[PDB]
Protein backbone atom coordinates (compact mmCIF):
# COMPACT_ATOMS: atom_id res chain seq x y z
CA UNK A 1 0.00 0.00 0.00
CA UNK A 2 1.62 3.07 -1.21
CA UNK A 3 1.59 6.67 -1.73
CA UNK A 4 2.81 8.76 -4.92
CA UNK A 5 2.71 12.31 -5.15
CA UNK A 6 3.18 14.30 -8.30
CA UNK A 7 3.74 18.19 -9.38
CA UNK A 8 1.90 19.69 -12.28
CA UNK A 9 3.41 20.19 -15.38
CA UNK A 10 5.64 22.99 -16.20
CA UNK A 11 2.92 23.93 -18.73
CA UNK A 12 0.15 23.87 -16.56
CA UNK A 13 1.67 26.23 -13.51
CA UNK A 14 2.94 28.83 -16.58
CA UNK A 15 -0.39 29.19 -18.00
CA UNK A 16 -3.51 30.49 -16.33
CA UNK A 17 -5.45 29.81 -19.07
CA UNK A 18 -5.06 25.98 -17.91
CA UNK A 19 -5.51 24.15 -15.19
CA UNK A 20 -2.27 22.92 -12.79
CA UNK A 21 -2.78 20.13 -10.79
CA UNK A 22 -0.98 17.74 -8.27
CA UNK A 23 -2.29 14.15 -7.88
CA UNK A 24 -2.10 11.91 -4.72
CA UNK A 25 -1.45 7.99 -6.74
CA UNK A 26 -2.55 5.25 -3.90
CA UNK A 27 -1.24 1.72 -5.05
CA UNK A 28 -1.64 -1.37 -3.76
CA UNK A 29 -4.59 -1.19 -2.42
CA UNK A 30 -6.20 -4.56 -1.09
CA UNK A 31 -9.53 -6.00 -2.41
CA UNK A 32 -9.84 -6.84 1.48
CA UNK A 33 -10.15 -3.17 2.53
CA UNK A 34 -10.50 -0.67 -0.70
CA UNK A 35 -11.62 1.94 0.62
CA UNK A 36 -8.69 4.85 0.84
CA UNK A 37 -9.31 8.44 2.85
CA UNK A 38 -7.58 10.98 1.51
CA UNK A 39 -6.30 14.67 3.03
CA UNK A 40 -4.71 17.76 1.65
CA UNK A 41 -3.38 20.10 3.17
CA UNK A 42 -1.41 23.46 1.54
CA UNK A 43 1.06 24.79 3.21
CA UNK A 44 0.03 22.90 6.76
CA UNK A 45 -3.90 23.86 6.25
CA UNK A 46 -7.09 22.38 4.97
CA UNK A 47 -7.32 19.66 6.75
CA UNK A 48 -11.59 20.29 5.98
CA UNK A 49 -11.93 19.45 1.94
CA UNK A 50 -11.43 21.70 -0.67
CA UNK A 51 -11.09 21.29 -4.05
CA UNK A 52 -10.62 17.20 -4.61
CA UNK A 53 -11.80 14.25 -6.93
CA UNK A 54 -10.75 11.11 -6.95
CA UNK A 55 -12.27 7.92 -8.92
CA UNK A 56 -11.79 3.93 -8.77
CA UNK A 57 -9.60 1.66 -11.04
CA UNK A 58 -8.62 -2.07 -10.89
CA UNK A 59 -5.38 -3.09 -11.77
CA UNK A 60 -3.07 -6.27 -11.71
CA UNK A 61 -4.96 -7.69 -8.36
CA UNK A 62 -4.50 -4.59 -6.51
CA UNK A 63 -5.86 -1.21 -6.82
CA UNK A 64 -5.20 2.56 -7.74
CA UNK A 65 -6.98 4.79 -6.02
CA UNK A 66 -6.04 8.37 -7.45
CA UNK A 67 -7.15 12.13 -5.69
CA UNK A 68 -6.76 15.24 -8.02
CA UNK A 69 -6.01 18.59 -6.06
CA UNK A 70 -6.12 21.70 -8.06
CA UNK A 71 -3.45 23.79 -7.93
CA UNK A 72 -3.48 27.97 -8.40
CA UNK A 73 -0.66 28.93 -10.34
CA UNK A 74 1.08 31.52 -8.10
CA UNK A 75 0.59 28.86 -5.12
CA UNK A 76 3.11 26.77 -6.86
CA UNK A 77 4.92 29.07 -8.27
CA UNK A 78 5.41 30.95 -5.12
CA UNK A 79 6.80 27.11 -3.78
CA UNK A 80 3.78 26.30 -1.26
CA UNK A 81 3.98 22.92 0.03
CA UNK A 82 1.61 20.67 -1.03
CA UNK A 83 1.08 17.74 1.64
CA UNK A 84 -1.34 14.81 0.79
CA UNK A 85 -2.40 12.50 3.82
CA UNK A 86 -3.48 9.36 2.59
CA UNK A 87 -5.97 7.03 4.98
CA UNK A 88 -6.27 2.93 4.95
CA UNK A 89 -7.60 0.78 7.34
CA UNK A 90 -5.20 -1.94 5.83
CA UNK A 91 -2.59 0.59 7.44
CA UNK A 92 -1.10 1.64 10.95
CA UNK A 93 -0.05 4.83 9.91
CA UNK A 94 -1.70 6.91 7.29
CA UNK A 95 0.72 7.94 4.17
CA UNK A 96 2.27 11.52 4.45
CA UNK A 97 3.87 12.85 1.09
CA UNK A 98 4.60 16.56 0.18
CA UNK A 99 5.77 18.14 -2.78
CA UNK A 100 6.96 21.28 -4.10
CA UNK A 101 8.46 23.16 -6.69
CA UNK A 102 12.58 22.51 -6.44
CA UNK A 103 14.22 25.33 -4.14
CA UNK A 104 16.58 28.27 -6.09
CA UNK A 105 16.81 31.44 -7.78
CA UNK A 106 15.20 30.92 -10.98
CA UNK A 107 17.16 31.40 -14.52
CA UNK A 108 15.86 32.68 -17.83
CA UNK A 109 16.52 30.09 -20.22
CA UNK A 110 18.18 30.81 -23.39
CA UNK A 111 16.97 29.69 -26.65
CA UNK A 112 18.41 29.10 -29.73
CA UNK A 113 17.49 27.84 -33.35
CA UNK A 114 20.23 25.61 -35.31
CA UNK A 115 19.52 24.44 -38.46
CA UNK A 116 20.11 21.18 -40.59
CA UNK A 117 24.06 20.84 -40.74
CA UNK A 118 25.49 20.55 -44.46
CA UNK A 119 26.01 17.09 -44.41
CA UNK A 120 22.18 16.11 -43.27
CA UNK A 121 21.13 18.15 -46.21
CA UNK A 122 21.56 14.38 -48.03
CA UNK A 123 18.50 12.89 -47.13
CA UNK A 124 14.69 13.38 -47.63
CA UNK A 125 13.90 14.81 -44.02
CA UNK A 126 15.97 17.53 -41.97
CA UNK A 127 16.25 18.36 -38.50
CA UNK A 128 15.73 21.56 -37.03
CA UNK A 129 17.00 22.46 -33.61
CA UNK A 130 16.40 24.60 -30.40
CA UNK A 131 18.75 24.36 -27.59
CA UNK A 132 17.30 25.79 -24.55
CA UNK A 133 20.32 26.31 -22.58
CA UNK A 134 20.81 27.28 -18.60
CA UNK A 135 17.62 27.63 -16.90
CA UNK A 136 16.39 26.46 -13.57
CA UNK A 137 14.12 24.72 -12.18
CA UNK A 138 13.88 22.35 -14.74
CA UNK A 139 10.06 22.59 -15.16
CA UNK A 140 9.89 23.78 -19.11
CA UNK A 141 7.68 23.01 -22.12
CA UNK A 142 9.00 23.34 -25.78
CA UNK A 143 6.90 23.25 -28.35
CA UNK A 144 7.48 23.87 -32.69
CA UNK A 145 5.18 25.97 -35.44
CA UNK A 146 5.40 26.69 -38.84
CA UNK A 147 3.02 29.80 -40.66
CA UNK A 148 1.54 29.77 -36.97
CA UNK A 149 0.55 26.40 -37.45
CA UNK A 150 1.27 23.35 -34.43
CA UNK A 151 4.26 20.77 -35.87
CA UNK A 152 3.96 16.89 -34.58
CA UNK A 153 7.33 15.47 -35.77
CA UNK A 154 9.40 16.39 -33.02
CA UNK A 155 10.93 15.39 -29.58
CA UNK A 156 12.34 16.79 -26.91
CA UNK A 157 15.65 15.47 -24.73
CA UNK A 158 14.16 15.85 -20.92
CA UNK A 159 16.14 18.98 -18.98
CA UNK A 160 20.06 17.52 -18.50
CA UNK A 161 21.93 19.02 -15.54
CA UNK A 162 24.95 21.46 -16.81
CA UNK A 163 27.86 22.58 -15.45
CA UNK A 164 26.68 25.71 -13.30
CA UNK A 165 23.94 24.45 -11.84
CA UNK A 166 21.10 24.70 -14.86
CA UNK A 167 19.88 22.63 -17.17
CA UNK A 168 19.89 22.70 -20.85
CA UNK A 169 18.08 20.39 -23.29
CA UNK A 170 17.38 20.34 -27.42
CA UNK A 171 13.89 19.71 -29.13
CA UNK A 172 14.66 18.14 -32.97
CA UNK A 173 12.10 19.33 -35.73
CA UNK A 174 12.07 16.71 -38.33
CA UNK A 175 10.58 18.15 -41.75
CA UNK A 176 10.94 17.47 -45.51
CA UNK A 177 13.72 19.28 -46.83
CA UNK A 178 11.76 20.48 -49.64
CA UNK A 179 9.89 22.81 -46.74
CA UNK A 180 13.27 23.74 -45.54
CA UNK A 181 14.46 23.97 -48.97
CA UNK A 182 11.34 26.08 -49.84
CA UNK A 183 12.31 28.84 -47.71
CA UNK A 184 9.56 28.30 -44.96
CA UNK A 185 10.00 29.80 -41.64
CA UNK A 186 9.51 27.71 -38.29
CA UNK A 187 9.74 28.49 -34.63
CA UNK A 188 10.52 27.32 -31.70
CA UNK A 189 7.82 27.94 -28.31
CA UNK A 190 9.78 28.10 -25.01
CA UNK A 191 7.44 28.40 -22.17
CA UNK A 192 9.52 29.02 -18.49
CA UNK A 193 8.31 31.16 -15.04
CA UNK A 194 11.89 33.25 -15.34
CA UNK A 195 10.86 34.32 -18.81
CA UNK A 196 8.42 37.24 -19.40
CA UNK A 197 5.18 36.53 -19.86
CA UNK A 198 6.38 32.93 -19.15
CA UNK A 199 7.05 32.12 -23.31
CA UNK A 200 9.73 33.22 -25.51
CA UNK A 201 9.64 31.91 -28.98
CA UNK A 202 12.55 31.85 -31.48
CA UNK A 203 12.56 31.50 -35.49
CA UNK A 204 14.41 29.20 -37.70
CA UNK A 205 14.47 29.76 -41.88
CA UNK A 206 17.35 28.79 -44.79
CA UNK B 1 16.68 -10.06 0.14
CA UNK B 2 16.72 -8.32 -3.77
CA UNK B 3 19.19 -9.33 -6.78
CA UNK B 4 19.91 -6.65 -9.48
CA UNK B 5 21.31 -7.21 -12.55
CA UNK B 6 23.51 -4.85 -14.01
CA UNK B 7 24.84 -4.52 -17.84
CA UNK B 8 28.13 -4.06 -18.99
CA UNK B 9 29.15 -0.34 -19.98
CA UNK B 10 28.66 0.06 -23.69
CA UNK B 11 32.17 1.08 -24.23
CA UNK B 12 33.22 -2.47 -22.95
CA UNK B 13 31.44 -4.55 -24.96
CA UNK B 14 32.56 -2.70 -27.90
CA UNK B 15 36.46 -2.33 -27.83
CA UNK B 16 37.84 -6.21 -27.64
CA UNK B 17 40.59 -4.37 -25.62
CA UNK B 18 38.57 -4.19 -22.95
CA UNK B 19 36.42 -6.85 -20.11
CA UNK B 20 32.82 -6.39 -20.11
CA UNK B 21 30.93 -7.56 -17.59
CA UNK B 22 27.34 -8.73 -15.92
CA UNK B 23 27.06 -7.71 -12.42
CA UNK B 24 24.19 -9.87 -10.06
CA UNK B 25 23.98 -7.46 -6.98
CA UNK B 26 22.24 -8.76 -4.02
CA UNK B 27 20.85 -6.77 -1.04
CA UNK B 28 19.04 -6.93 2.42
CA UNK B 29 20.89 -10.54 2.67
CA UNK B 30 20.31 -10.54 6.75
CA UNK B 31 23.15 -12.31 9.19
CA UNK B 32 21.18 -14.79 10.62
CA UNK B 33 21.41 -16.95 6.56
CA UNK B 34 24.12 -14.55 4.97
CA UNK B 35 24.31 -18.21 2.54
CA UNK B 36 24.31 -17.06 -0.79
CA UNK B 37 24.25 -19.28 -3.95
CA UNK B 38 24.80 -17.73 -7.22
CA UNK B 39 23.86 -19.37 -10.55
CA UNK B 40 24.57 -17.97 -14.23
CA UNK B 41 23.00 -19.35 -17.33
CA UNK B 42 23.90 -17.93 -20.61
CA UNK B 43 20.89 -17.67 -23.14
CA UNK B 44 19.51 -21.24 -20.85
CA UNK B 45 22.56 -22.62 -20.55
CA UNK B 46 25.21 -23.71 -18.29
CA UNK B 47 23.95 -24.18 -14.64
CA UNK B 48 27.36 -25.78 -13.74
CA UNK B 49 29.57 -22.65 -13.05
CA UNK B 50 32.44 -21.48 -15.60
CA UNK B 51 33.73 -17.75 -14.78
CA UNK B 52 31.84 -15.91 -11.99
CA UNK B 53 33.31 -14.94 -8.90
CA UNK B 54 31.93 -13.19 -5.37
CA UNK B 55 32.99 -12.07 -2.43
CA UNK B 56 31.30 -10.26 0.66
CA UNK B 57 30.49 -6.88 2.56
CA UNK B 58 28.90 -5.65 5.10
CA UNK B 59 26.88 -2.73 5.29
CA UNK B 60 23.50 -0.97 6.94
CA UNK B 61 22.64 -4.20 9.24
CA UNK B 62 22.00 -6.56 6.37
CA UNK B 63 24.39 -7.52 3.36
CA UNK B 64 25.73 -7.22 0.03
CA UNK B 65 26.50 -9.68 -2.18
CA UNK B 66 27.76 -9.83 -5.21
CA UNK B 67 28.44 -12.28 -8.08
CA UNK B 68 30.47 -10.74 -11.25
CA UNK B 69 30.24 -12.73 -14.81
CA UNK B 70 32.64 -11.86 -17.49
CA UNK B 71 30.84 -12.15 -21.30
CA UNK B 72 32.25 -12.16 -24.19
CA UNK B 73 31.66 -9.09 -26.64
CA UNK B 74 29.88 -11.07 -29.58
CA UNK B 75 27.45 -12.79 -27.28
CA UNK B 76 26.16 -9.65 -25.53
CA UNK B 77 26.43 -7.71 -28.68
CA UNK B 78 24.62 -11.26 -30.09
CA UNK B 79 21.89 -10.24 -27.51
CA UNK B 80 22.63 -13.63 -25.79
CA UNK B 81 20.50 -13.50 -22.46
CA UNK B 82 22.42 -13.44 -18.95
CA UNK B 83 20.75 -15.14 -15.89
CA UNK B 84 21.35 -14.97 -12.62
CA UNK B 85 19.36 -17.34 -10.63
CA UNK B 86 20.51 -16.21 -6.44
CA UNK B 87 20.11 -18.80 -4.11
CA UNK B 88 19.45 -18.06 -0.31
CA UNK B 89 17.75 -20.48 2.97
CA UNK B 90 15.53 -17.31 4.18
CA UNK B 91 14.21 -17.53 0.61
CA UNK B 92 11.20 -19.94 -0.45
CA UNK B 93 12.02 -19.48 -4.36
CA UNK B 94 15.50 -18.70 -5.61
CA UNK B 95 15.59 -14.86 -7.97
CA UNK B 96 15.81 -15.56 -10.82
CA UNK B 97 16.97 -12.09 -13.23
CA UNK B 98 17.87 -11.90 -17.14
CA UNK B 99 19.49 -8.69 -18.82
CA UNK B 100 20.73 -8.91 -22.64
CA UNK B 101 21.28 -6.27 -25.25
CA UNK B 102 17.40 -4.83 -26.32
CA UNK B 103 15.56 -6.63 -29.05
CA UNK B 104 15.45 -4.96 -32.05
CA UNK B 105 17.27 -5.00 -35.50
CA UNK B 106 20.71 -2.72 -34.85
CA UNK B 107 20.52 0.90 -36.61
CA UNK B 108 23.26 3.03 -37.78
CA UNK B 109 24.16 6.29 -35.77
CA UNK B 110 23.91 9.48 -38.24
CA UNK B 111 27.06 11.87 -36.54
CA UNK B 112 25.95 15.27 -37.50
CA UNK B 113 28.34 18.78 -36.27
CA UNK B 114 26.13 21.84 -34.88
CA UNK B 115 28.02 25.04 -34.49
CA UNK B 116 27.11 27.71 -32.35
CA UNK B 117 24.18 30.36 -33.52
CA UNK B 118 25.01 33.56 -34.12
CA UNK B 119 22.81 35.09 -31.28
CA UNK B 120 25.32 32.45 -29.00
CA UNK B 121 28.44 34.38 -30.23
CA UNK B 122 27.30 37.15 -27.81
CA UNK B 123 29.18 35.44 -24.71
CA UNK B 124 32.17 34.39 -23.33
CA UNK B 125 31.62 30.62 -23.94
CA UNK B 126 30.33 29.20 -26.69
CA UNK B 127 28.28 25.64 -27.32
CA UNK B 128 29.67 23.10 -29.95
CA UNK B 129 27.00 20.29 -30.85
CA UNK B 130 26.99 16.80 -32.09
CA UNK B 131 23.65 15.48 -33.36
CA UNK B 132 23.38 12.04 -32.91
CA UNK B 133 20.68 10.34 -34.38
CA UNK B 134 18.70 7.23 -35.98
CA UNK B 135 20.30 4.56 -33.68
CA UNK B 136 19.21 1.13 -32.48
CA UNK B 137 19.69 0.00 -29.85
CA UNK B 138 20.36 3.01 -27.37
CA UNK B 139 23.30 1.75 -26.12
CA UNK B 140 26.15 4.12 -27.09
CA UNK B 141 28.89 6.60 -26.53
CA UNK B 142 29.90 9.75 -27.17
CA UNK B 143 33.24 12.16 -26.53
CA UNK B 144 34.93 15.15 -27.55
CA UNK B 145 38.48 16.01 -28.77
CA UNK B 146 40.36 18.86 -29.98
CA UNK B 147 43.91 18.36 -31.39
CA UNK B 148 43.79 14.60 -30.11
CA UNK B 149 43.16 15.74 -27.09
CA UNK B 150 40.11 15.40 -24.82
CA UNK B 151 37.27 17.80 -23.33
CA UNK B 152 35.30 17.72 -20.42
CA UNK B 153 33.77 20.90 -20.83
CA UNK B 154 30.25 18.75 -22.31
CA UNK B 155 27.00 17.10 -21.43
CA UNK B 156 25.43 14.56 -23.25
CA UNK B 157 21.18 13.94 -23.28
CA UNK B 158 20.46 10.05 -22.46
CA UNK B 159 19.15 8.57 -25.59
CA UNK B 160 15.92 9.77 -26.50
CA UNK B 161 13.25 7.36 -28.80
CA UNK B 162 12.17 8.65 -31.60
CA UNK B 163 9.16 8.17 -33.99
CA UNK B 164 10.75 5.47 -36.06
CA UNK B 165 11.55 3.50 -32.95
CA UNK B 166 14.97 4.85 -33.25
CA UNK B 167 17.07 7.11 -30.49
CA UNK B 168 18.85 10.39 -30.81
CA UNK B 169 20.52 12.70 -28.70
CA UNK B 170 22.94 15.63 -28.61
CA UNK B 171 25.94 16.42 -26.67
CA UNK B 172 27.20 19.58 -25.99
CA UNK B 173 30.53 21.19 -25.63
CA UNK B 174 31.19 24.52 -24.33
CA UNK B 175 33.96 26.21 -25.10
CA UNK B 176 35.78 29.91 -24.73
CA UNK B 177 34.30 31.97 -27.67
CA UNK B 178 38.10 32.44 -28.63
CA UNK B 179 38.77 29.43 -29.23
CA UNK B 180 36.02 28.26 -31.00
CA UNK B 181 37.24 31.72 -33.13
CA UNK B 182 40.78 31.10 -33.21
CA UNK B 183 39.84 28.70 -35.79
CA UNK B 184 40.20 25.55 -33.63
CA UNK B 185 38.90 22.23 -34.29
CA UNK B 186 36.86 19.88 -32.16
CA UNK B 187 35.37 16.37 -33.27
CA UNK B 188 32.84 14.38 -31.18
CA UNK B 189 33.72 10.72 -31.45
CA UNK B 190 30.55 8.37 -31.78
CA UNK B 191 31.02 4.84 -30.41
CA UNK B 192 28.26 2.19 -31.46
CA UNK B 193 28.00 -1.25 -32.15
CA UNK B 194 26.40 -0.99 -35.23
CA UNK B 195 28.83 1.48 -36.80
CA UNK B 196 32.38 0.07 -38.54
CA UNK B 197 35.05 -0.14 -36.31
CA UNK B 198 32.71 0.76 -33.67
CA UNK B 199 33.00 4.27 -34.13
CA UNK B 200 33.48 7.46 -36.09
CA UNK B 201 34.42 11.20 -35.98
CA UNK B 202 33.14 14.53 -36.74
CA UNK B 203 34.74 17.68 -36.77
CA UNK B 204 33.86 21.14 -36.09
CA UNK B 205 35.16 24.34 -37.30
CA UNK B 206 34.51 27.94 -38.10
CA UNK B 207 35.95 29.91 -41.14
C1 LIG C 1 20.71 -1.22 3.81
O1 LIG C 1 21.65 -0.60 2.92
C2 LIG C 1 21.62 -1.15 1.59
C3 LIG C 1 22.80 -0.61 0.79
O2 LIG C 1 23.63 0.27 1.58
C4 LIG C 1 23.86 1.49 0.93
O3 LIG C 1 23.07 2.56 1.46
C5 LIG C 1 23.74 3.84 1.53
C6 LIG C 1 22.69 4.89 1.84
C7 LIG C 1 24.88 3.77 2.55
O4 LIG C 1 24.36 3.68 3.87
C8 LIG C 1 25.78 2.56 2.27
O5 LIG C 1 25.72 1.65 3.37
C9 LIG C 1 25.37 1.84 0.96
O6 LIG C 1 25.69 2.67 -0.16
C10 LIG C 1 20.27 -0.85 0.95
O7 LIG C 1 20.23 -1.42 -0.37
C11 LIG C 1 19.70 -0.66 -1.39
O8 LIG C 1 18.46 -1.25 -1.78
C12 LIG C 1 17.80 -0.52 -2.81
C13 LIG C 1 16.42 -1.12 -2.95
O9 LIG C 1 15.80 -1.29 -1.68
C14 LIG C 1 18.64 -0.54 -4.10
O10 LIG C 1 18.00 0.28 -5.12
C15 LIG C 1 18.16 -0.07 -6.46
O11 LIG C 1 19.30 0.64 -6.98
C16 LIG C 1 19.54 0.39 -8.38
C17 LIG C 1 20.78 1.16 -8.78
O12 LIG C 1 21.95 0.54 -8.22
C18 LIG C 1 23.09 1.13 -8.75
O13 LIG C 1 23.22 2.50 -8.38
C19 LIG C 1 23.53 2.75 -7.00
C20 LIG C 1 23.63 4.25 -6.85
O14 LIG C 1 22.92 4.91 -7.90
C21 LIG C 1 24.82 2.02 -6.61
O15 LIG C 1 25.13 2.23 -5.23
C22 LIG C 1 24.66 0.52 -6.88
O16 LIG C 1 25.87 -0.17 -6.59
C23 LIG C 1 24.34 0.35 -8.36
O17 LIG C 1 25.46 0.85 -9.11
C24 LIG C 1 25.85 0.09 -10.18
O18 LIG C 1 26.46 -1.10 -9.67
C25 LIG C 1 26.82 -2.02 -10.71
C26 LIG C 1 27.43 -3.22 -10.03
O19 LIG C 1 28.39 -2.82 -9.05
C27 LIG C 1 27.81 -1.36 -11.69
O20 LIG C 1 28.02 -2.26 -12.81
C28 LIG C 1 29.03 -1.98 -13.72
O21 LIG C 1 29.16 -3.10 -14.61
C29 LIG C 1 30.12 -2.85 -15.65
C30 LIG C 1 30.14 -4.06 -16.54
O22 LIG C 1 30.73 -3.76 -17.80
C31 LIG C 1 31.50 -2.60 -15.04
O23 LIG C 1 31.93 -3.77 -14.37
C32 LIG C 1 31.44 -1.45 -14.05
O24 LIG C 1 32.69 -1.31 -13.40
C33 LIG C 1 30.38 -1.73 -13.01
O25 LIG C 1 30.28 -0.61 -12.13
C34 LIG C 1 27.31 0.02 -12.18
O26 LIG C 1 28.36 0.71 -12.84
C35 LIG C 1 26.85 0.86 -10.99
N1 LIG C 1 26.27 2.11 -11.44
C36 LIG C 1 26.52 3.23 -10.77
C37 LIG C 1 25.47 3.73 -9.78
O27 LIG C 1 27.55 3.88 -10.93
C38 LIG C 1 18.35 0.85 -9.21
O28 LIG C 1 18.56 0.57 -10.58
C39 LIG C 1 17.11 0.13 -8.74
O29 LIG C 1 15.99 0.60 -9.48
C40 LIG C 1 15.27 -0.43 -10.07
O30 LIG C 1 14.44 -1.09 -9.13
C41 LIG C 1 13.44 -0.25 -8.54
C42 LIG C 1 12.74 -1.07 -7.48
O31 LIG C 1 13.67 -1.71 -6.64
C43 LIG C 1 12.50 0.26 -9.62
O32 LIG C 1 11.56 1.15 -9.04
C44 LIG C 1 13.30 0.99 -10.71
O33 LIG C 1 12.44 1.34 -11.78
C45 LIG C 1 14.44 0.10 -11.24
O34 LIG C 1 13.90 -0.98 -11.99
C46 LIG C 1 16.89 0.33 -7.24
O35 LIG C 1 16.58 1.69 -6.99
C47 LIG C 1 20.06 0.00 -3.81
O36 LIG C 1 20.90 -0.25 -4.93
C48 LIG C 1 20.68 -0.64 -2.56
N2 LIG C 1 21.84 0.11 -2.12
C49 LIG C 1 22.95 0.19 -2.85
C50 LIG C 1 23.52 1.59 -3.04
O37 LIG C 1 23.53 -0.78 -3.33
C51 LIG C 1 19.15 -1.46 1.79
O38 LIG C 1 17.90 -1.05 1.28
C52 LIG C 1 19.27 -1.06 3.27
N3 LIG C 1 18.38 -1.88 4.07
C53 LIG C 1 17.07 -1.77 3.92
C54 LIG C 1 16.36 -0.77 4.82
O39 LIG C 1 16.42 -2.43 3.10
C1 LIG D 1 0.05 -4.31 -9.76
O1 LIG D 1 -0.40 -2.93 -9.73
C2 LIG D 1 0.60 -1.98 -10.19
C3 LIG D 1 0.80 -2.24 -11.68
O2 LIG D 1 1.74 -1.32 -12.27
C4 LIG D 1 2.05 -1.56 -13.64
O3 LIG D 1 2.83 -2.73 -13.91
C5 LIG D 1 2.14 -4.01 -13.93
C6 LIG D 1 2.05 -4.54 -12.51
C7 LIG D 1 0.82 -3.98 -14.73
O4 LIG D 1 0.02 -5.09 -14.31
C8 LIG D 1 -0.01 -2.69 -14.60
O5 LIG D 1 -0.85 -2.75 -13.46
C9 LIG D 1 0.86 -1.43 -14.59
O6 LIG D 1 1.35 -1.21 -15.90
C10 LIG D 1 1.88 -2.07 -9.33
O7 LIG D 1 2.12 -0.79 -8.70
C11 LIG D 1 3.27 -0.09 -9.05
O8 LIG D 1 4.00 0.15 -7.84
C12 LIG D 1 5.25 0.86 -8.05
C13 LIG D 1 5.93 0.94 -6.70
O9 LIG D 1 5.08 0.46 -5.67
C14 LIG D 1 4.99 2.25 -8.63
O10 LIG D 1 6.25 2.89 -8.93
C15 LIG D 1 6.40 4.26 -8.74
O11 LIG D 1 6.30 4.87 -10.04
C16 LIG D 1 6.50 6.31 -10.02
C17 LIG D 1 6.29 6.81 -11.46
O12 LIG D 1 4.91 7.21 -11.68
C18 LIG D 1 4.22 6.30 -12.51
O13 LIG D 1 4.89 6.05 -13.74
C19 LIG D 1 4.31 4.98 -14.52
C20 LIG D 1 5.11 4.92 -15.80
O14 LIG D 1 6.19 5.86 -15.77
C21 LIG D 1 2.80 5.22 -14.76
O15 LIG D 1 2.21 4.03 -15.28
C22 LIG D 1 2.07 5.62 -13.46
O16 LIG D 1 0.73 6.00 -13.75
C23 LIG D 1 2.81 6.79 -12.81
O17 LIG D 1 2.88 7.87 -13.77
C24 LIG D 1 2.60 9.16 -13.35
O18 LIG D 1 1.27 9.18 -12.84
C25 LIG D 1 0.89 10.48 -12.33
C26 LIG D 1 -0.50 10.34 -11.76
O19 LIG D 1 -1.48 10.78 -12.68
C27 LIG D 1 0.93 11.52 -13.45
O20 LIG D 1 0.65 12.82 -12.89
C28 LIG D 1 0.50 13.92 -13.73
O21 LIG D 1 0.16 15.05 -12.92
C29 LIG D 1 0.00 16.24 -13.71
C30 LIG D 1 -0.15 17.40 -12.76
O22 LIG D 1 -0.67 18.54 -13.42
C31 LIG D 1 -1.19 16.09 -14.63
O23 LIG D 1 -2.36 15.85 -13.87
C32 LIG D 1 -0.94 14.92 -15.57
O24 LIG D 1 -2.10 14.69 -16.35
C33 LIG D 1 -0.59 13.65 -14.79
O25 LIG D 1 -0.15 12.66 -15.71
C34 LIG D 1 2.30 11.51 -14.15
O26 LIG D 1 2.25 12.32 -15.32
C35 LIG D 1 2.71 10.10 -14.56
N1 LIG D 1 4.06 10.10 -15.08
C36 LIG D 1 4.27 10.20 -16.39
C37 LIG D 1 5.32 9.28 -17.00
O27 LIG D 1 3.66 11.00 -17.11
C38 LIG D 1 7.93 6.62 -9.56
O28 LIG D 1 8.12 8.02 -9.50
C39 LIG D 1 8.22 6.01 -8.19
O29 LIG D 1 9.64 6.10 -7.93
C40 LIG D 1 10.02 6.28 -6.59
O30 LIG D 1 9.91 5.08 -5.82
C41 LIG D 1 10.88 4.05 -6.13
C42 LIG D 1 10.58 2.87 -5.24
O31 LIG D 1 9.40 2.19 -5.65
C43 LIG D 1 12.29 4.58 -5.91
O32 LIG D 1 13.24 3.58 -6.24
C44 LIG D 1 12.51 5.82 -6.78
O33 LIG D 1 13.80 6.37 -6.51
C45 LIG D 1 11.43 6.88 -6.49
O34 LIG D 1 11.64 7.42 -5.19
C46 LIG D 1 7.79 4.53 -8.12
O35 LIG D 1 8.76 3.73 -8.75
C47 LIG D 1 4.15 2.12 -9.91
O36 LIG D 1 3.77 3.42 -10.35
C48 LIG D 1 2.89 1.27 -9.68
N2 LIG D 1 2.18 1.06 -10.93
C49 LIG D 1 1.39 2.01 -11.43
C50 LIG D 1 1.65 2.44 -12.86
O37 LIG D 1 0.48 2.53 -10.80
C51 LIG D 1 1.71 -3.16 -8.25
O38 LIG D 1 2.90 -3.32 -7.52
C52 LIG D 1 1.31 -4.50 -8.89
N3 LIG D 1 1.03 -5.47 -7.86
C53 LIG D 1 1.87 -5.59 -6.83
C54 LIG D 1 3.04 -6.54 -6.99
O39 LIG D 1 1.72 -4.97 -5.78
Amino acid sequence: PSVFLFPPKPKDTLMISRTPEVTCVVVDVSHEDPQVKFNWYVDGVQVHNAKTKPREQQYNSTYRVVSVLTVLHQNWLDGKEYKCKVSNKALPAPIEKTISKAKGQPREPQVYTLPPSREEMTKNQVSLTCLVKGFYPSDIAVEWESNGQPENNYKTTPPVLDSDGSFFLYSKLTVDKSRWQQGNVFSCSVMHEALHNHYTQKSLSL
